[PDB]
């Protein structure tokens, strides 16, 4: 996913 947003 994305850093800070694993649900991106």
């Amino acid at each position: 996913g994305c850093p800070x947003d694993p649900w991106c």
